[PDB]
């Protein structure tokens, strides 16, 4: 009843359409994933939405995604903050590999704990690996050990969090209209947070892509209630 | 000297207020499609060159901000901070913003338009408080002091604005190694490059920016400019001088 | 006055005595520290502040010893430790060019009584500047390592230094105002009479006159629109008259 | 072994409820007269073998930031930026924030105390909301969501709570080349050090960090220990060390 929070996740990969596991990979949107973004700006227009500041993980598909949203809200002014804790979950030694080859390699159990499991993280990368974010100049001002060799879903809700109380939740608090344009599990850290729910219920959590998802707050930060902006 | 530093600065291309033959100045107005392509033909100029930044500083105009956003899409570099700041947007024009060139010449002459338009430290007729393309009453400048925000602006105006977030924040970055790409417009950046240069109020007035055209400068370990160039052959960048 | 109420408040507060007002020495950018007089000014303001229940939410200073302490007393006295400080070379004191360093009567005997008059009170002659292989000079200065050395001076008047608070005023200070914070500047002589002059849209001719005493907390009321709806400082009428004419 | 960055860490001397053997955590109480001077002293010797600092990060403890203060003013340092930050705050005490120990030793049992005081990952006594010790009551961190604001904290959660803080602004002010200090507190600093040294959750446990003595680490291009020391000769480290068990 005091504050609006607009979260939204990014619409399709090239390697979402390619069946295969992307986590930190820098893949760009496809031409549905880049559509899906357009519709959720039109939506935010009609309904008068504004922003004053956004958020955004570094990876190229949420980025794009935010770039989308704030040009067709007429909202191309206002700062935009990245952070790689806002980053999709980290799929360790699965990254680039297709489902299929893998599922046939290691089975269709394992990998399904490895994809909707809480704790338990996919094999890791080696720190000599490419897919390992040390070894990316993206991430060259970013300390090392910060930088993951793989992920559970619980990793990257305690790698969000922190954002969260530094930089978002404050800047819900001093007043502005605040965006996030993120990843699946990223936003899945988020509302677990905001909704208080527990290990066991996230797991049921699905966000929809290019949807946006607004959050109507009280005072204390606390949700008054939700919604998705649209009739699919 | 020799280079120690390089620094990348970008004019936007056509607005759709350029093709409709209008004063824009603050008027937040986006590309035309041409605007939006020369962008990427830039982007690809300094992708050929492997030209790669660190951080980007844009105005706060829509037209500079995609155009910013276009040159580290296709550079990739969109991982990079992206600094706005009004500081770096066009010069304001006053009682003339939104007003067809043609109809304001024959209303006011075809002298006193080319003073407004080229002069140094003369400026346009003012806008009152109470019109709302003042900037003070626009809710994109709501946390910008009103003192702040011009009523009209001539270059010079646009210079002093200017300068202070060049030593704020656009060559601090320089002097901590970042390599910087600046998108912004005709007389913010004719405001830096006066800086750079050491032009004088005289020699800037012939200075011209070609629209969509990497301007790169090589600067010493001081910041001073020991020269620059644009990325474009003398065939395609004589023809983009001329228009 | 204005009988309306103020939307915020700000507070200014000029640093006490150093060790070279004290040695009647021109100081400009020099890095002296605090006398114990000087010291002691920022704990009675502090106290004054503690006892009218002032609080603050940020507080900005300039990079100098002098003020950044009496910023730092400030905040100890008023319980006010845990907010954000905030310096700039740009609430740094007027530079003095070549006079820096110089006794007043060394320098007037040197370059004539009424010249350092004008150099002291005028608005626009600044005094005679430094050569960039001088130490005095910002330029050659670790502390200025990451500002551009085109932005320091080699002198200045009354009118530099106006022209050099005035963007930190509209991209720092305004700002945290409107953002809803109470504000703390802790600066200098002419560099608050950059603010106030500002603030108080005063003339050329007219802040000449202006007196900034030290270590006095000075306030703001200030309305929606930041102008100013009325001013005062912390000192009983006895102590304040006082100050003003030192 | 090739050390490339310096980077120094301190925590702040004595407090008044030191000297009324009394828990503190999050209370922000003052430095005693002797806390000040232990801050002067470290401030000195960094003076003397020549060190520079060009940011410093702190708590916002009171005890920490004026620890840091002094240490600038006595190393001519006052020009730099100072960030300030509850991740790096003492150890939450939860309800046993105030008591004295003769008083939690009456109330709560010494075997229980030792358990808390000592343990990695079990806390004291939490606090209800309703408790004026609780931060979220406190408009020091008006600015600071509730939910990050502890109830209680063991060594644990005060890592986790550190750590970001670590990695999003000191680590990258050291990655970009800059002399850094930070001026802290006992459990806080032993939450760096952790891991810094790479130790065990059981190895911290008997890690004692003196008070008032800088304590200096050299790490190499990818921010891993080359050597750490602190700045005082093997006799009075011998004694400070001894105060600090
Ligand atoms: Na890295
Ligand atoms: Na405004
Ligand atoms: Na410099
Ligand atoms: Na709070």
């Amino acid at each position: 009843a005091k504050y609006t929070l607009v979260l939204i996740r990014h619409g399709e990969s090239t390697w979402n359409k390619e069946n295969r596991f992307t986590g930190w990979t820098d893949v760009p949107l496809s031409p549905v994933g880049e559509q899906e973004a357009v519709e959720a700006a039109k939506a935010l227009k009609e309904k008068g939405f504004e922003f004053d500041v956004a958020y955004t993980s570094v990876l190229q598909r949420a980025v794009v995604t935010c770039w989308t949203v704030l040009k067709g809200t007429d909202m191309c002014h206002i700062p935009v903050k990245s952070s790689w804790r806002l980053n999709e979950r980290h799929y360790g030694a699965l990254q680039g590999l297709n489902k299929a080859e893998t599922a046939a390699k290691h089975g269709d159990e394992q990998v399904k704990i490895w994809r909707r499991s809480y704790d338990i993280p996919p094999p890791p990368l080696e720190k000599s690996d490419k897919r390992w974010p040390g070894n990316d100049a993206v991430y060259k001002m970013v300390p090392n050990e910060a930088l993951p060799l793989t992920e559970c879903l619980k990793d990257t809700v305690e790698r969000v969090l922190p954002f969260w109380f530094d930089h978002i939740a404050p800047s819900i608090m001093e007043g502005k209209r605040v965006l996030v344009a993120a990843h699946g599990n990223s936003l899945r850290g988020l509302v677990k947070h905001l909704d208080k729910m527990s290990d066991e219920a996230v797991l049921e959590l699905n966000i929809p892509t290019g949807v946006p998802l607004v959050y109507e707050l009280d005072e204390d930060l606390q949700p008054v209630r939700h919604y998705y902006l649209l009739d699919e």
